[PDB]
Parts: structure tokens; C-alpha cells; sequence
DNA sequence: TGTATTTCACACCGCACCTCAGCGCGTTTTTTTTTTTTTT
DNA sequence: CCCCCCCGTGCGCGCTGAGGTGCGGTGTGAAATACA
């Protein structure tokens, strides 16, 4: 009986963080219980073309958002959504069970968060079956990172990912790999900026986000990988996790991670400057 | 009042579930015999947006309720769908006729069903014409899940359809593709996040879902395949199939299959949470 | 003076089956000598858009209605549209020709039409310009399918001319074409669905149609293709069809198999016993 | 005397035959200076969506109205577009010089363009450098239809070309091109349609148009084409016309073709009834 | 602040010559400072739109005026256009040094610029840095022409350019690029019409505009081009202009080839009847309004 | 009266330099607190449409207003923009370690800026890590200048990029690189017009911006390439420079390069600007 | 009884409100393109 | 000879013009108050 407000279903739309099509659409629809401007939706003839604006602006909204966050807020932000309890005793543990001390894990993960060039790599490079798909694909789990898929590299767009991510991950790479990051993104793996080509739109000259790669091969040995030697830092993941116990003796979840970060907040050299001190608001675009 | 109303035939097409434009069209054109707001459309000067808007809205509305839906509420539609005549007797006869139990097969369908790691895929092998394509093809189809082809796995969209349906099927895998399995796509058989493209669109990172091969080649004795044997469930068919006038001694209906899995709703220990609303109206707020 | 009415000019395209944008424009545009509406649609200040959604309204009518339209009803309504006049005796007498019974060619359309798993391709056997490609596609052409190209097998997307037509046929499979059969198709012979793939789009998954294949193989001698013996009834063209001293004197115009249908429904074991009313309510779908 | 009138644009645009968006925008423009519709289309201010739609109303009538047209009528077209005057003289001694006599090409043109299957290829099949290119070429450009090629065999997409055009041409047809002729493209001279792979299209179900074929290889001779010997109409080229000699290197322009037809209606049976005797034609 | 007037604004586009959006949108909103109908358009809601609008108009207008000009008088006005004080001397020393007349160089642009097919292209083929590519661009920048790229034969965009342009230019032929002037662009070297797919709206029935090609191969020799061979006019280019060792090499000029056209008008038979009527004693304004 | 004024939108937009789509629309809605015109934008029903046309506009107004620059001009505007503290006494002692005198290197580059024909590609070729990437990638850095990659080039609208800047560079070319410079970029690099194609927009035949590329591969020595040795420059470099961990004296900063400039405004031949007599030109508005 | 001194009373003429719907209204690269690997 | 359930809401941003209705800027007097 009012006249519809697309902002007001835009900022409701970002309270819940819906942004494709079909989830805004289904779930306003069944939240137009209690909501006038849901029911002044429905009896309107453009509904289609309303959803599509409203994704694609909640899309704006939150990606801008992530894009402006430094990395401390950003890890905070992040910090406020590990739900879960566990310590940060499996972490130590499991480097133990690999004969890895901690502190020089520490040292290179201090580095590889600033994207410091020249260290912005690393890599576990192990046999099959040691623990390292498992602890890799976990962190960036937590990191919130996009997992990059060698399959379709001859298509150029399987890079696109790059453009948005904080800490994409490439899994079980081949010698074809490790040739193609000598090759073609020397830039990257450096930590210099390099171009980006996306899809129906413009390409994005970005920074080179962190990275990690898990592979079988060992690139501190092959002497025709000359160029990776001091380009990467190589962990080794010797002995076998999937042994004899039961279940995976040694299994990581965001609790892990969590209080990994809130107890490690300062040897990794994280701080925010200096305003913390005020009750939550936020972007509104309602009125 | 004549004035049309696009809620009302967004309503009523998702009332009988045409979501393509054509049926849409001709179906409502039809109905305008007895439906104001349909002698309202005929005359509308913009018909074909209005089918347009009328199609995408009534897509987005199904696509969005069925992805809301966890596992046993989808196969409880699965088999609300399910109509004819038949019992799991005309399947665990095929399966003795085989000289397989069932309560093995079971004891592996649970798992397969819930997705847990490092046991989902079945491999069924068998020499050509004992029944594999049978048995599978039937399974699939009554878990509305899309079959692969690795005819196309030169171009690398052929994952695609790996986006929406959740049981893939993978039918006849030659010694390519059990390479390509034991390289590329180990994750999938893990449970590991995979990143699969669209067509014109981007790579959506998803949970790689249950999957479900045939193939002659025996993984868990090769030794090229040494890192699959923990990844794949295998069955062996071997007594003979089809040859005898065009009728296969043995054809699974989904009557059987709807009879199977209502009859062992306790063993596959399929079920839904407290519960006080099941069979009441459904919420049809779309309009 | 006169308002426009989009749909009355819909029911007066739909009228004439008028299909393409052009063809609309043109006649519409003549017919605005006596047509009010159509003098409305000239003074129309966006004459453009008026005809593309025409276009598009009455495809939208028309694949529809092709697509609702039950085996039976279909072959009723591609009987109707076959223009000529002839006979089915052309076909029974290139048969005996053939030394072929016709009973035989009936006893494998009566199951080639239904659809039922492995007896759903007919394929024609004998060595060339023996009257194979004759039979096939005229009786394709008939059926209104769409004849297949088996050279292009080398791209996937040879397989999306299947995505709409009821009917399909592949020249001349040489032994390329019975690997691919073999090898990919295994399921479309059983009538179960399978998985097709177009150019610059997504695959979808749809019943695999009935199937017409021509061949100089003899499959169900071969022994590679002993699992495409219980898919396939062969049909051996042996004699020469065409010219005995210069003129060929076998040829199957539409009338012919229109005929042959005609005489052949109970045969053919299918019903169009309608007669409703006079022939059909066929009201209006304006 | 105000509110720019659409239609009237669109029917003066076809009136003139301005198809293309440029020309039409541009002289519409320049005759605003004494047209008060055109002064109210200039101070509009969505211009450019009426030039986009006149140009694709004015494309819409013309294309069909060429397609609507019949051969007699197309013909009877095409034999006053021809622009210049020639005389049949040069065809007839270019046909008496290659000793076939031109009663022959009127016999068999007869037939080919009725696009009677059994009769619906010509051959003119000679020694390198003896004219046959030249006047296949010449006919076929008279007729305006599309010349294949078949340089672009290692492909099936040299067919997509042939998709509007009522005739074709292929130029020095290597056994390659008969082979593929005798293959692929079987049902084009038997009369059934046959389909067409193109790039980024579909197989489009189109009836063959009358063809035209330039080689060196007599296929009226060979034993391993059998299947061409009764559909085609095969012509001898023995001597030499297109050298470079102090005479004429016999030159057949369109004016030839004109005068050809216009002399040859009667001996080539094209029918002239269903006309509409000079009724105009409009778009308001 | 009045109603804003889009054909004032497109006047005043074609006015100044600014064609594409960027200049026309960035340049008008600078001239606010005197221009009420550049207010106008700056008060609107839909600026966006309307440089489209206006883009599109001049680009219309410039198209058609450039076409409708005749050969003849077009090199009138690319001899216009050329200032300087430039002689022939140094075209006639550059062939003459290839040991090839300049009288073949002119018997062959006569029938050249005419576009009689079959000679419809001239192919300067010799080794790299002979002094090929330079005379064929100094002509092609005096003619106005575009000059065309092969590295991007794929997307099928590459031939927009000779829709409109009276003398197009590939240069670094390859051996693909003589594959496409062999099975694609036969209709240009024999005069037929091509359709040239320009990349927003409808392709065109335009002809094909002479054309200029430098290369190492010579397709008079390649049998793999029998259709190349007799529908190109080679001019061989073997005596290089590569000194490193001393005095400046030859370079061509834009007064250059306007002494030359100057000199040798009566030479090269350009002559178009006249222009005397009354159409244009002195009507000029024809603009627009 | 509180109705949106796009112009305002539009001239705000540039005056903060704010151009892709997602930062103007987050930062317009949270300046919708304090700017009566973006509180009035946040009611519209159309915001995305607004957004994308305010996008569209600044870089018209940006892209226009750049290219009008006459090139000591560009200089002069970066000089001024360039902030931090640093002197030209780092590049020459940088160079004059290289053994390079630094009079060769200006009386090369006073020809690179101007696009002088057949000086137009100013190549740094030396062994592997000598301190070519550091110094080429800061000099882009200055110029405003675009670095392309070369992965992209199954692509060919990976040059996109070269239709608006005045400054290019690709590091790291491989030998296809060097293949496909002297076979397709023969007249660009001559110093003849090239076309080049764009995403959905019109292709323009344009100069060719000057270049900067590095490799470890010569191209003035290789015989394969007998057609670059008189179009390109050429610098050896080869003493061990390229650590930045040990002891790093090639760390190149921006202000290296302004009083670079700033000392050498007379043996670069660039005092002619587009400021040679400049008296008055304090203006700016885009309303 | 003659006459200064003033709002109600029917209204010139209206400033300006609200009231409808006939005028404007839209995206298309990327993949596929046959190109030369990709075992042999 | 009187109560055991039908019922899930409102529209192209924006105009804008004839239409007529009213309390007043101004229509401006015979009646009406009080004077002398």
C-alpha cells in the first residue's frame, strides 16, 4: 500500500549478505510476511529487472568493501567469523610430527602475509599422502582464498581469479606448472604488479596476492629451475599424516587457525593504529 | 479490474512448473479463456518482456528452492516424484544374480550418499555386456543427477554440468580418464573445494559432489594407480546380461528404486531434524 | 483515429505463418491498403519493434506447438502438409525390387516409431547406388527430421542437430562412423537419454530420438560391434535402384509415403480416430 | 506541421533506395533546407534511433521484395539492371570459336535454370587459359550469384556462402572437388535438401541453387564417377581465347548477357503472365 | 539553462571535426563558460546517452561527406591538404636507384588508382630494409588510406577499416596473409564486391578499395598462389637503402609526392569533366542549419 | 527542492579521481551522510544505472583531459606529483658501477621519449638478476605507464592497452616474445601507425607509444634477428647488482627519477614544453 | 430628514492545486575459430 | 428448524493540460449606523 524503495531492499539484501540472483529473488519472496515494502515488490511489474539491480549493487557494495579493508582488519574480520573452539596446539604439533620447527615456519610466514617481493611463495613440496593438501588447503580456507585449478591453462581467463582473492592456491603442480610460473608469471611470483585479463570486461593491473603451491616436485634441487631458487620458500613434508590411527591423526578447522591468529597476533606483526573505541555502524543505504 | 497483474502470472507459472518461455507463451495464450488477467496479457503491447521477466523469475524461484533443500528432504521430493509399479525385490535379484549382497552395498551407499571424504566415488567394473550402464544409469536417473562424458575432456568445459546436479555419473572410463582422475582430479574424489567454469561465466569454486563411474579397468590392481585405491569404493560385475530378443533379463524401474529407499529409510539412516510442520500448505508466496 | 492493437497483429501473423521478421514487415506493410490496424502500424512512430516482438511471439507460438503434439497427432499433421499425388505402390515395388517383403519394412517401422530400446535404428546395408540414400531420405524428408553429417565428427557438435527434430539420418557410416556409435552412443540405441553438446552453449540431456543410418558394413558380421548386434536391424539393398538404361525408375515423392501412411494405420499400429465435431475445435490463439 | 512522421521517413528512404544508415542520415540532413519534416527530424532529440530504424525498415522491404520475386520475374529484373549496351555477337563467336554451337548452351541452359535435378551442373571443362573461367564468371555475375571456391576445402565451411545466392561457381575444381561433389554434396543434384556446416551457425536445410562448374577434368570420362555422368552437362573447351594476342581477347561484359537474353527469351522459356502491370508500391 | 538542443550540439561537433565521445563530451563541458546550450547539457540527467547520440551523428555525417567525393576530386583535396615545399627529384633517385624507371612506376599507378581488376594490387616485394615499406607508407599517409595489421586475422574485425577508406595497406605479409588474399579476399583483386562485416551494426556491399602489400615472398614465383600470380603487379625492390656507413638514406615527404602529382597531372590522366553549373557558384553553408 | 544533480555526482567523482564503478558508488553511499545530493541518490530508483553512467563520464572526462597532454607536459605533471625524498645521485651511481657512463643513457633516452623513428625500443639485456627489473619497472612506474604480460598473446587484445598510454612495457619477454616483435610489430615499431582492437568499442589506428622491454636473451647478437639490430637500443648489463637481500645497492625510488628530471631540464631537449612561456593557467572545472 | 462612514454579500477573475497515460526504455565477448601438438 | 472456514498484496522514473472549485486579491454598491 506504499511505494516500493529499491534501497531499502538493497541495504536488507547486504544485511544478509545475499548477491546472486535466485536467493535474493526466493528469499525476499518469503520474507514478504512482514515487510510492506516486499508486498509493494510483489504487485510490481518489474520485478526481474529490480532483483538484477539489486544484486548487482550489493555485489558493488561488498566488494568494494573487502577491497578497501587493510590486512590487519582484514584478518580481524575474518577472525570474527572462525566459529568454532579449538587451540593452536594442533598447529605446533603437527610441524613436530614433521620435524619442522615452528619458529622458522613462523619467520616465513611473517615475510609471505606483507607480500614482501622475492618471498611471496611458499611452497611444501613432500610425497603423496604426507600433509600438505590438508594444511594448505585449510589456511586458505581461513584466508578466505580461491583455489586456482590448472586443468583449463590453456585458457588464458584461469587467472581471472587473481583479480579479487587475498590467497589463491594452485594444488599438485606438474613440471608443465612449475615451467609455466618460470615462464609466464615471473612478475608474479615475484610479487611485482602483472596484468590481469578477465572476462567480458576490461583487464586489471593488479599486485601479485600471496600464494601457496603444494607440489611432488622439489624446484631447490632441479638446477635447470635456477631462477626458483631464491624466488620461493620450500618446506619439506617428509612423513606420512594418513598413518596407521584410525581417523587422520592430524585434521585442522578454523578454531585451529582462530586462536592461532588471536595468540600469534603479534610475532606475525599485525596491529591496527589506533581507533577501536566506538559502538558498530555501518554503510546504510536505505533512508 | 483489466489491468494486468505480473505477480498473478509469475503465480501460476510456477503454479505448474513451466519455467522455458515457449510453454509459457502457449500455455498462457491457452489459458486466456477463462483468466481476466490472461485477455489482459493478449492485449498488452509488450508481451514478449513480459514472458522474458515471467520465465527468469519463475527460474530463479526454482533453481533457489531447490539448492535450499539438504539431502533427505531432496530425495524425500526425489521419491514424491516417483510413480509405478515395482519393489526391490526386481533389484537385489539383479544383485544375487550377480552374486553381490546388498548389505555391502548399502554400508557403502551410506557413506557415498553423505559425501565423507575419501569414500565418494563408486566404481562399478565389468567386462562389456554384464550390466553396469544398466544398474548405473537407473540410479542416476532417479537421483535427477547429471551423466559426464569424457568425449569432450579436450575442451575443458565438459565439467560444467558439475555445477548443479548432485550425484555425476561417468560412464565407460578408459585408461585416459582414470589418468585424468588420478592427476587432475583428485580433489573431487578427496572432497576438496574444485573450480569449475561455466560456459560464459565464471568459475564457480564448489564442493565437488558424489560421483559414480563404470568402468573395464580394475584401479585397485594396477599399480600406476597406487594413489586412487584410497579414494574409490569398487563393485565387481561379472554374470552375464543383456543378449536374449532386445529385453534385458533385468530393467530397475523407479518404483523399485522409490520402494528401495522408502523401505530402508533406517539403514541408509536418512532423516530430518525436530519436525512440526511436514504435510501442511506449502508456501506458495510468490505472487 | 484508430489505436494500434499488438494482438490482432499477432493472430493476423499467426494466421499466415509468417515466421520471419522480414516476410511481416513486408505483406503487413501491403496489407495496410484495407487492414485499419495496419494504416495504425505505418503512422506508428516504432514500426521496428512492433515487428521483432511479432517475430518472436509467433515462433514462441509455433515451436510450441510442434513441440505438444503426440506421435501419433504429428504424423497426422505431416500428412496433411505433403503435397502431391502418387502412390504407396512405388515403395512396395522398389521393395520386391529389393527382394525385400514389405512386411518385413513394416515389422521394423512398427517398433523403429514406438521408441523401444535396442530396436530403435534401421540401418540399410549395400554396396552404393543401390537405392540406399533414396528410401532414407525420402523417408527422412517425410518425417520432417534433419539429416546428420557424419564428417564432422572430428568436432562434438555434430550431435546438436538432434536437440529438436524427431527423426535423424547419417549417410554413408563408414567405419569411423560405427566406432563412434559404438564407442559414445551406446546409449541413444538403448533409448536411454544422453548427453548432447551445441557450439557455444550448454549441453542438455534429452531422449535420444529414433535413428535412420546408412552404411556399407555389414555390423552384424563384424565382431568389434558385438555389443551394436542387439541395437541395429539391418536391411540389405542389393539390387541397383537406379537407372536399368539411363533413367532412374524408382522415386518416393511425398504422396507416396503419404499414401502408404494412410492405407497403413492399423498396420502401423497408431490411432487418429478423432473426428470430433466437423474436423477440429482449432479455435484461436490470438 | 510539427511531430517528424516516422513512416513518412521510412517510405522516402525506400522511395529513393537509401538502404544504408550513413547515406540515409547524412542527404536527410542536407535536404532540411526545403523538407518541414526534416526540419522537425533535426531538432529531435533521439536522431539516431530513427536513422537505425528507417535503415532496418528499408532493409526489411527490400530484402524481401527481392526475395519474393520469382525467376521469370527475377530475370526479367536482372535483364534491365544490366546497365550499358552489347550485343550477342562476341557470345555467339566466342561459343562458334570453341566449336560448340550455341543452340547447345540453349538446350542445356533450358534446364539448368529450372533447377530440374538430373540436369543441374554444366561442366566447362578445357586446357588451362581457354576462356572457361572467364565466361562462367561473366554468366554468373549476370545472374548475380555468389562464386565458391573450393581453395577452402580443408574446411567443410566453404558451403556457408551459398546460403542467399540463386547460383554458384567453382573455380578449376581439382579432383578434390569432384571427389567431394561425388561424396558430400550428393543430394544437391539429385533435388533433396541437403544440410550446410558453417562457423557459428547451424546446419540450415536449404534447396540447392542451380551450380556452375570450371575444371580440367572431363568427369563424363572417368570411370570412378558414375554417379556424375547423367547429372551433369559437361562442355568442350579446346581452343584459346584469353591470350594476349593483337586481336580481342574476346571480352563478354553484362550488356552481352542482356542483349543474350533479351534475343533468347523465346528459345529459353521463361513465362510472363502474373504481373501486376505497373502497380507502384509504397510504405506510407 | 534552456532546453537543451542535441542538433545544436551536433553542430557544433561536426563544426570543430571532434569525433569521438571522449573529446566531444570532455571538450564541450570546458566550453560552458559561454555556450548556454553547453549549460543546458550540463544540467541534464542523461549526459551519457547523448554523447553516444552525438558520436554516432558525426561519425554518420563524416562518413558520407568523405564518400560522396570523387576520385578525381579526392586527390584534389589530398593535394590540398599537403603543404610544403617538396620536389620529385627524390621519388624519381629512389627508383631509379632500384634500377626500376619511373615510367613503370607511373604506367602502373594510372591503372592502378582506376581499380581495373585484375590489377587491382601492387606488391612490393624485396628483402627486408630496401626501402619497401618506406615509399608504400609515405604514399598511403599522402592518400589518406588505412593502413591495415595482420597480427589480429582472428575476430574477423580487421576488415572494418577498408569499408570507408580509399587505399588500405598490409604490411609484414606473411605467408597467412597471402593464404587469406588467396582463399578470402579473391573478390578484391577481381574487382567483384566483398562484404565487409563492420563490428556493431550490418556488414557492407562495398567494394574493394585499391590495395598496397609488402612482402619478402614473391608470389610471382610461390606456385601456391596461381590465382596471386596474374592479379598483382610486383615491383622488385632488391638495391637497399640500409646505409649505417655515412649519408642520410632517401625519406619521402608529403610535398614530396604533392610536387610530384603537380608535375606529372597531365602524365597521369586525372580529369574529371569540370564544375561550373549552378550548383556551386558559391553555396557553402550546406553544413547544416 | 532535493532532487539529484548528476552533474554534481559527476564533477565530485573527478575531483577525487574516483573512476571504477565500485569505489564511487561505496564511498558516494557513505558520503550520502553529509552530501545532500548523495542522501538524495540513495532514494533513486535507478542507482546501478546512475553509478555506471557517473563511471562512464569520469573516464570520459579523465581519458580526454590526458591525452590532450603534450609529452614534456605529461613529464612536467608527474614531476610536480611526485612526493618523497630522494636525489638523481642514486641512478648515477647505479649506472656508473654498471660501467655505463651515464652520458650514454641520457643521449638514448633524449631520443626514446620523443618516439623517434627507429630508436623507438630501449631494451636492458644482461645476464640472469643484474638489476634491470628494479630500474625498468620503477621508470614505468613514474611515467604512468602500463606493463602488459605475455601470457595473454593467444589473445591479440592483450594490447589493448597501448591506445592510451605513453610509456609500455613487457618484462620478461620469452623468445616468442622476440619472435612475434619482429614479425607482427614490424611498422609500430618502425615508427608507423598499427592498429589496435578493443573490447567492445571501436579500433583506432594510433601511433605506438614508446617501449621499454628487459630480457636475458640479445637481440643484437643473435643472427636469427639480422632485422632488429638497427631498430632497437641496446644496454649490457652485467655486474652482480640484482640481490635487494644482501646488500641492495640498485633500491630505486620514485624521487630518484623526479630530480632526475628536475637536474636534467637541459640535455634531455625538453624545455620546449606545452608550459614554454607560462604566465597564467590556474583553471579547473568540469561541472 | 440629509449625509459622513463601513462590513456583509454575489462575484470578476484566479493562483494553483490534484488527476491520467501516451510519449521516451535492451544486450552480443568469448569461444570456436582449424589452427599444429597432443601419444604415434 | 438453525452456524464445525470462504480470505496470500497492488502497478514504468517523469510530465502535463484541460477542468472547475473556492476563499481572496481585489468587484465596489445598495442597505445600514450613526451624525446633526
Amino acid at each position: 500500500t506504499e511505494k516500493f524503495d529499491f534501497g531499502t531492499m538493497v541495504q536488507w539484501a547486504y544485511d544478509h549478505k545475499y548477491a546472486e540472483e535466485s536467493k535474493i529473488a526466493y528469499e525476499y519472496a518469503l520474507a514478504a510476511g512482514s515487510d510492506s515494502n516486499a508486498r509493494a515488490f510483489l504487485a510490481t511489474n518489474s520485478q526481474a529487472k529490480h532483483v538484477k539491480d539489486c544484486a548487482t549493487m550489493v555485489r558493488h557494495y561488498l566488494r568494494a568493501e573487502t577491497q578497501a579493508l587493510s590486512m590487519p582488519a582484514y584478518i580481524k574480520a575474518r577472525c570474527k567469523l572462525a566459529t568454532g573452539e579449538g587451540s593452536w596446539k594442533s598447529i605446533l604439533t603437527f610441524f613436530n610430527y614433521q620435524n619442522i620447527e615452528l619458529i622458522t615456519f613462523i619467520n616465513a610466514l611473517k615475510l609471505w602475509l606483507k607480500g614482501i617481493p622475492k618471498k611471496n611463495c611458499l611452497a611444501f613440496i613432500g610425497p603423496p599422502n604426507t600433509g600438505k593438501s590438508m594444511l594448505c588447503n585449510s589456511l586458505i580456507h581461513f584466508l578466505g582464498g580461491s583455489v586456482l585449478s590448472f586443468a583449463n591453462h590453456k585458457s588464458h581467463f584461469w587467472l581471472a581469479s587473481l583479480a579479487d582473492t587475498r590467497a589463491a592456491l594452485v594444488d599438485d603442480a606438474t613440471h608443465a606448472c612449475w615451467r609455466y610460473f618460470d615462464t609466464y608469471l615471473r612478475n608474479a611470483l615475484d610479487g611485482y604488479p602483472v596484468s590481469i585479463d578477465r572476462k567480458h570486461k576490461a583487464a586489471v593491473q593488479i599486485k601479485a596476492p600471496p600464494l601457496l603451491v603444494t607440489s611432488n616436485i622439489d624446484v631447490q634441487a632441479e638446477d635447470r629451475y635456477l631462477y626458483l631458487h631464491s624466488r620461493v620458500q620450500t618446506f619439506r613434508f617428509e612423513q606420512p599424516c594418513t598413518d596407521e590411527s584410525g581417523e587422520q591423526p592430524f585434521n585442522i578447522t578454523d578454531a585451529d587457525w582462530k586462536s592461532f591468529f588471536v595468540r600469534l597476533w603479534g610475532r606475525l606483526d599485525l596491529i591496527d593504529e589506533e581507533e577501536d573505541s566506538e559502538e558498530d555502524g555501518d554503510s546504510m543505504r536505505t533512508f
